[PDB]
């Protein structure tokens, strides 16, 4: 009802999307394959700066975004964090370093980006290699649930607000059927998932890699895709 | 350029395009798995009437279309055709019907509809079965290419306009993989559009199902996208 969705956000602007306090998305409308949906990422205030989560896909987008967090919220984004190595997610990352921001990915990311071609978040972050890790990074822990959307996928979870964003590896309830899988393990995605349900049973909101926020609802409803897709169809 | 996209067109709203004298394309926006999509069908002007091609998916959006049409042309819409038996074809041919316009498929068409339990159009158009099969149909011709997107559909020229209009058989080009497929005969496709190519080649403008038009190009583009999705990309 309030959250933004594509009507609302023409290609190439970015709104914000207050969850709790010091918490927000920021929500993006990008084009693939002839089709626009909208990108979700997360900011999260810490002390009288912000942590961002994930670019606004290229360049010119993710100066609009830094523009509309300047705009709404009017502090610092001095870190940024990638959830994983595909150009949405990483694209915009030298607009981002070139602003000042510490740019952050786990050294699988940083791999997969290189050989890709895409933008190379600058900081490396240890100790997130094998499924089930958690490190924390001041206002938020980051979670390897294992190989899922991609081999490198990260989550995110805000304590202090019950927030969990799971980028590309939760769908949206609308989402029936799987998106890109070219990278993605479909074996393994479901084990994934449940190791987050584990270790996050008690978030209150889970924002998706695209469309409108729900609750731990999310996590069932994408393992119930992924597995349709896998039975074909 | 011109053609209006999903941004000029919010969701449930019908948009006209006029692409020669008395030759419109109809764009509405459709949500489907959380992705926003323009979808395209045809009007054409038969002396003081029109021609439909193709519903705008569903009783709402149908409803918009038949108003859109009398605000922007102000002519009657006497008869309908549906390219082929998906629900986003013949959805809103009882809201057509209901409005005094006569809906036409074929009839391997409506068997497939009505199957699937989909709206159902009233005439049979006949001389359609075998691939290569042309018929006049007021100011257009129907022509059967044989099975692509689906094993019953259609496309339509406009010999006045030299206008090709080949519904969700072919892909527009921001298009680079394959869409739905579910119901497609990939094997046949490729062979199917060639036959366009050979019975339309003075074509100068080509409407995708979605998405914004071309020339001829777009043949070749949907041959090589499909091709690729066979081989599996
Ligand atoms: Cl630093
Ligand atoms: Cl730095
Ligand atoms: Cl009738
Ligand atoms: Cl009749
Ligand atoms: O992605
Ligand atoms: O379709
Ligand atoms: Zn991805
Ligand atoms: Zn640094
Ligand atoms: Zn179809
Ligand atoms: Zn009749």
């Amino acid at each position: 009802g309030e959250y933004p969705t594509v009507s609302e956000i023409p290609v190439g602007e970015v709104r914000l999307y207050q969850i709790a306090d010091g918490v927000w998305s920021h929500i993006a409308t990008q084009s693939f394959d002839g089709a626009v949906y909208p990108s979700n990422g997360l900011i999260v205030r810490d002390g009288d700066e912000l942590l961002l989560i994930d670019t606004a896909w290229g360049a010119k987008n993710t100066a609009a975004l830094l523009a509309e967090i300047e705009k709404q919220i009017g502090l610092p984004v001095t870190r940024a964090v990638s959830t994983h190595f595909h150009d949405d997610r990483v694209g915009g990352v030298d607009v981002l370093r070139a602003a000042g921001v510490a740019t952050y990915a786990s050294p699988s990311t940083r791999r997969l980006a290189e050989v890709e071609g895409n933008e190379i978040p600058t900081h490396s972050l240890e100790g997130l290699s094998s499924s089930g890790d958690a490190v924390r990074f001041g206002p938020v822990e980051l979670f390897y649930p294992g190989a899922a959307h991609s081999t490198d996928n990260l989550v995110v979870y805000v304590p202090s607000a019950s927030v969990l964003y799971g980028g590309c590896a939760i769908y949206e309830l609308s989402r029936t059927s799987a998106g890109n899988v070219a990278d993605a393990d479909l074996a393994e995605w479901p084990t994934s998932i449940e190791r987050i349900q584990q270790h996050y049973p008690e978030a209150q909101f889970v924002i998706p890699g695209h469309g409108l926020p729900g609750g731990l609802d999310l996590l069932k409803h994408t393992t119930n895709v992924v597995k349709a897709h896998t039975n074909r169809s």
